[PDB]
């Protein structure tokens, strides 16, 4: 009976905004970390375990949009970032790019997780085109050294809210659409460790997965009726929001979820909904758990990775 330890680890202030908005979730078996140079910011965090790096850098503000000051900080606080992340076997290290401590701090928290042998994957923004292309410019070379330091990374270019939106949704409604692709990701690992499925996948399937695998995506679809299956895994791989796309992937794991009336043939119209994108020779790893609880609701669930 092995209970992977999954830890949430929000690095500047976008990242400790998504947490933030996690925790009012009351989301159960996870730890979450905070992790900030901004004392003031700090201090508002909901996260259980609150890290203030590089104090002595920054006096206790932020980093002034300097990545710089943002890794600095990160090195000075390597002892106690190992601290707090002691025991975990999956990190999630989550942040805004583009700013002074996320851009900075992220991928040296990151490559700590590794270094401590923990599965560890980024879920970052990228910068909206109205910030400007300095500070786009500078979220990308944020990206590149999270690649150089996780397993796998999932990148949000903030961009992609603006196709979802009308000109009245609150900001704060879309950035919530944003921090779901955190949630749901965290989420549906832990759905996975928990609950015993009939064709049962379990953590060293996502190790095999999402190991030293590049881009990933994390994403679910729910559907009832008329073909449930196909729409289901359609809305799973179809996220508006991701930059990596579904074509190409080397690695599936894949997970359905139904009552007792999930048909074989709707377990393969889903797989090969996933496959129609994924390369010939993808690794799949395809589960499927039947819930007696539900009724005509199907729920599909995808991790993709290798591009
Ligand atoms: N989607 C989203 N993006 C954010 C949020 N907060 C900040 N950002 C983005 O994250 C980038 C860095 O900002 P921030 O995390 O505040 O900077 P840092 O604290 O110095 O690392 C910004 O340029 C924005 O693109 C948020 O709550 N949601
Ligand atoms: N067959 C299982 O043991 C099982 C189970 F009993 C519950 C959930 C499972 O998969 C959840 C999942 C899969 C891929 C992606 C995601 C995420 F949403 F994170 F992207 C979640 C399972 F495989
Ligand atoms: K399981």
């Amino acid at each position: 009976g092995h209970m992977a330890t999954l830890k949430v680890i929000g690095v500047g202030g976008g990242g400790n905004n998504a947490v933030n908005r996690m925790i009012d979730h009351g989301m159960n078996n996870v730890e979450f970390i905070a992790i900030n140079t901004d004392g003031q910011a700090l201090n508002l965090s909901k996260a259980e375990s609150k890290i203030q790096i590089g104090e002595k850098l920054t006096r206790g503000l932020g980093a002034g949009a300097n990545p710089e000051i943002g890794k600095k900080a990160a090195e000075e606080s390597r002892e106690q970032i190992e601290d707090a992340i002691q025991g975990a076997d999956m990190v999630f290290v989550t942040s805004g790019m583009g700013g002074g401590t996320g851009t900075g701090a992220a991928p040296v928290v990151a490559k700590i997780a590794k270094e401590m042998g923990a599965l560890t994957v980024g879920v970052v923004t990228r910068p909206f085109s109205f910030e400007g292309r300095k500070r786009q410019t500078q979220a990308a070379a944020g990206v590149e050294a999270m690649k150089a330091a996780v397993d796998t990374l999932i990148v949000i270019p903030n961009d992609r809210l603006l196709d979802i939106v009308d000109k009245s949704t609150p900001m704060m409604e879309a950035f919530k659409e944003a921090d779901n692709v955190l949630r749901q990701g965290v989420q549906g690992i832990s759905d996975l460790i928990a609950v015993s499925g009939e064709v049962n996948l379990d953590f060293a399937d996502v190790k095999t997965i999402m190991s030293n695998q590049g881009s990933a995506l994390m994403g679910i679809g729910v559907s009832s009726g008329e073909n449930r299956a196909v729409e289901a895994a359609k809305k799973a791989i179809s996220s508006p929001l991701l930059e990596t796309s579904i074509v190409g992937a080397q690695g599936v794991l894949m997970n359905i979820t139904g009552g007792e009336s999930l048909s074989l043939f709707e377990a393969q119209e889903a797989a090969d909904i996933v496959q129609d994108a994924a390369d010939e020779d993808v690794n799949m790893i395809f589960g499927t758990v039947i819930n007696p609880e539900l009724q005509d609701e199907i729920v599909v669930t995808v991790i993709a990775t290798g591009f």
